[PDB]
């Protein structure tokens, strides 16, 4: 299924983006967080664990978390 293969790439790609945002966040705390940042992080983790098979359902949370980290910088 071509469509499923495309979805899998997006799923891996989104996961790597979550790792980059989280790693970027650890540096900030290290060399430094507003609840705005905190709230997005908890939202993202629980969503990703719940949507174990279809993680793209968390695209809104992922961007919100990444947006919170970007504003933090």
């Amino acid at each position: 299924d071509w469509l499923a293969e495309v979805r899998k790439v997006l799923e891996v790609r989104q996961a790597l983006e979550v790792i980059q945002a989280e790693a970027r966040l650890q540096s900030l705390r290290l060399e430094g967080l507003p609840e705005s940042v905190e709230k997005a992080r908890s939202e993202v983790v629980r969503c990703l664990r719940e949507h174990d098979r279809r993680p793209l359902n968390c695209w809104q949370e992922v961007e919100a978390f990444k947006e919170e980290v970007r504003k933090l910088e």
